[PDB]
């Protein structure tokens, strides 16, 4: 006496189709972004270009692949589980992408100077050719024997009329649910997303802890020019005049103008430091007071502008930690849902229409990126300003 089925089917098939349609549009938006623009071909965008591809794939290859084995069509069950675990192998690829992507940007932070020379175009290509068959590998592993082929559901199989080797393609009839929840969320899915969490924490930390030591050089500088003005002792100048060499030189290390600012700075230490060693006090507090100059045309740039650069770390870096986060929220009621069938045998199994909500909800996961790329991103949104208005 229950409801026809093809009913809740259709609204589950026209929501699938729809999630497919923006999940093809919005990405292949991103992908032409990249292309179009020079300023977006980075190394981090490849990571994001290889991201937009399994989306991609998501709407038109897992979604109608979501479609079928919805319906419980007789098949043969190797097959079955290609059409059940493909979306294991998108999903995994970006697990992949999104690890490396804050792996990235922990080393555009922590080794700056390094990164150029270290994370090149061609090392992220074979990093990403890599990761794709690992993906293949990872998720297709029920076709390697890990499935529930061999104890098929005789009952389902003749009800249906399937023919010899066939079986009822269902997902929790063919992948074993101790696959899904130990090697495929708590190994391959939850592991990783754990270890993204640390790298971007230690971004954060990386970033907070080298604006208190701009800070700290830029009060010392300041600080010490009041010890200088008030000393009365010769010492009490060499001492001051000591402790700020120091944090100049600790804080360089038009381009040539930072340069040639911190050797007019260090340059005129090195002068004040010679006459308070001499013993001239007033000729020692004189020439400390040229450092004034020097601080509000040189020094006081550098400060400003480095800060504007690790701020715009952050602010990339929380950008790329929502689509994380967003991937999480997608993906993580199914996973806990399968977590209840597999621990709870006595609990009852989770209802028809919250199993279909919640794979629709993962499916959405292939839109909320472009979204994102638009609204923090400014060199995306501009560039898909660009390609629509034209
Ligand atoms: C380049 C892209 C677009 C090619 C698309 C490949 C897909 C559509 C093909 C490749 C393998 C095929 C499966 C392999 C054989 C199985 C078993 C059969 O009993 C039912 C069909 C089924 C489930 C096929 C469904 C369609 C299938 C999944
Ligand atoms: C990551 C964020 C969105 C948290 C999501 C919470 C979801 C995944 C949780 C909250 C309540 C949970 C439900 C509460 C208990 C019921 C009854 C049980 O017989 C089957 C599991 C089932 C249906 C659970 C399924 C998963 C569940 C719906
Ligand atoms: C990303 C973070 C939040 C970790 C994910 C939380 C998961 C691993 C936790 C949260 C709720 C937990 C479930 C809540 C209680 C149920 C009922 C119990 O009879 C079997 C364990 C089971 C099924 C737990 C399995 C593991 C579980 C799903
Ligand atoms: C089976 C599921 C789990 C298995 C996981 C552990 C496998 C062990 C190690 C595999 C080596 C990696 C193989 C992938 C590399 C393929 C070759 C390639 O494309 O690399 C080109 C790169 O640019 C350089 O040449
Ligand atoms: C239909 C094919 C059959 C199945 C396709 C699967 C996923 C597609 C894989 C495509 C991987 C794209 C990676 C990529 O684009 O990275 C290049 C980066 O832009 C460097 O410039
Ligand atoms: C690119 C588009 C992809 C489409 C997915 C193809 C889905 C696989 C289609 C299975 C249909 C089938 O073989 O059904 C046999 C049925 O049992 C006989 O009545
Ligand atoms: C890179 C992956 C890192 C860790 C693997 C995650 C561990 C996977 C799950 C832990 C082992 C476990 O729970 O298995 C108990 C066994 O199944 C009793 O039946
Ligand atoms: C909500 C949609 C319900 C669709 C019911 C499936 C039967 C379609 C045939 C018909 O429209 O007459
Ligand atoms: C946000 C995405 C909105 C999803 C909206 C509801 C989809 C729920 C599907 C339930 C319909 C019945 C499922 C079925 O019979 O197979
Ligand atoms: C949007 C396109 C229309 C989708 C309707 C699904 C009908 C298929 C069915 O359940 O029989
Ligand atoms: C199906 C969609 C396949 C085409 C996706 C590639 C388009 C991206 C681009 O325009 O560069
Ligand atoms: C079927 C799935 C196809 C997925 C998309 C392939 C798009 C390849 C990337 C094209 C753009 C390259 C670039 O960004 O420089
Ligand atoms: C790119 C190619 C785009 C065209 C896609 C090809 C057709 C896609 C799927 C068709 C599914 C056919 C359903 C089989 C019905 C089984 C039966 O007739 O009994
Ligand atoms: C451009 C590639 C995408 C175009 C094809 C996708 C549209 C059709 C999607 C899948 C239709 C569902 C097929 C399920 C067949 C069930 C077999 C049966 O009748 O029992
Ligand atoms: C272009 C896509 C147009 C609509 C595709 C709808 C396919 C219908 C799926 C029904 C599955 C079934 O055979 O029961
Ligand atoms: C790239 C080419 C993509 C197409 C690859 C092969 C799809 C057809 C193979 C499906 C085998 C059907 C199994 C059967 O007859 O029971
Ligand atoms: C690129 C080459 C694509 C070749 C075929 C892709 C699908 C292979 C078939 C999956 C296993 C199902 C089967 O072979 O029976
Ligand atoms: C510049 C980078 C281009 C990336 C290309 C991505 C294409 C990767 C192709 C598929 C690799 C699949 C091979 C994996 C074999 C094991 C899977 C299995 O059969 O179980
Ligand atoms: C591009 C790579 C595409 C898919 C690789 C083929 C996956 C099939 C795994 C082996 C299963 C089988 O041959 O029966
Ligand atoms: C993430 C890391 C998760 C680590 C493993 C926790 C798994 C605990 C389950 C114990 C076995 C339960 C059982 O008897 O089936
Ligand atoms: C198969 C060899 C694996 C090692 C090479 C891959 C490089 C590291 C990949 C991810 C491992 C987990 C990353 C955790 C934080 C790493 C960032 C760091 O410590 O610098
Ligand atoms: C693996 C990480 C688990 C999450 C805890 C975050 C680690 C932060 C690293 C650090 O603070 O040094
Ligand atoms: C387990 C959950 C997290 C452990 C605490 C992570 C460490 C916080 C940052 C450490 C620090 O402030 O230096
Ligand atoms: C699981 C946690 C989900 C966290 C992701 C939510 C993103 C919030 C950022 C925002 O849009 O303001
Ligand atoms: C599992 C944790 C995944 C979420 C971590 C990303 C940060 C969330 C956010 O900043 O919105
Ligand atoms: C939209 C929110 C949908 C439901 C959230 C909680 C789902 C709990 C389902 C309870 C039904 C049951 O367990 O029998
Ligand atoms: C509903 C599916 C996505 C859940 C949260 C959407 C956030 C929208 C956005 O950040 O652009």
């Amino acid at each position: 006496d229950g409801a026809p089925p093809i009913m809740g089917s259709s609204v589950y098939i026209t929501v699938e189709l729809a999630i497919a349609v923006l999940a093809i549009l919005g990405n292949v938006l991103v992908c032409w972004a990249v292309w179009l623009n020079s300023n977006l071909q980075n190394v981090t965008n490849y990571f994001v270009v290889s991201l937009a591809a399994a989306d991609i794939a998501v709407g038109v290859l897992a979604i109608p692949f979501a479609i079928t084995i919805s319906t419980g069509f007789c098949a043969a069950c190797h097959g079955c589980l290609f059409i059940a675990c493909f979306v294991l192998v998108l999903t995994q690829s970006k697990i992949f992408s999104l690890l490396a992507i804050a792996i990235d940007r922990y080393i555009a932070i922590r080794i700056p100077l390094r990164y150029n020379g270290l994370v090149t175009g061609t090392r992220a290509k074979g990093i990403i050719a890599i990761c794709w068959v690992l993906s293949f590998a990872i998720g297709l592993t029920p076709m390697l024997g890990w499935n529930n082929c061999g104890q098929p559901k005789e009952g389902k199989n003749h009800s249906q009329g399937c023919g010899e080797g066939q079986v009822a393609c269902l997902f929790e009839d063919v992948v074993p649910m101790n696959y899904m929840v130990y090697f495929n969320f708590f190994a391959c899915v939850l592991v990783p997303l754990l270890l993204m969490l640390g790298v971007y924490l230690r971004i954060f930390l990386a970033a907070r802890r080298q604006l208190a030591d701009l800070e700290d050089n830029w009060e010392t500088l300041n600080d010490n020019l009041k010890v200088i003005e008030k000393a009365d002792n010769a010492a009490q100048v060499k001492d001051a005049l000591t402790k700020m060499r120091a944090a100049a030189l600790d804080a360089q290390k038009e381009m040539k103008d930072f340069r040639h600012g911190f050797d007019i700075l260090v340059g005129q230490i090195d002068d004040a430091l010679k006459l308070a060693n001499e013993g001239k006090v007033k000729e020692a507090q004189a020439a400390a007071e040229q450092l004034k100059t020097t601080r509000n045309a040189y020094i006081q740039k550098y400060l400003e502008r480095a800060r504007s650069t690790l701020q715009k770390e952050v602010h990339a870096a929380k950008s790329l930690a929502i689509i994380v986060g967003l991937f999480a929220l997608c993906w993580l009621p199914l996973h806990i849902i399968n977590c209840f069938t597999f621990f709870c045998p006595d609990c009852s199994h989770a209802p028809l229409w919250l199993m279909y909500l919640a794979i629709v909800l993962s499916h959405t996961n292939s839109v909320v990126n472009p979204f994102i790329y638009a609204y923090r991103i400014r060199e995306f949104r501009q560039t898909f300003r660009k390609i629509i208005r034209s």
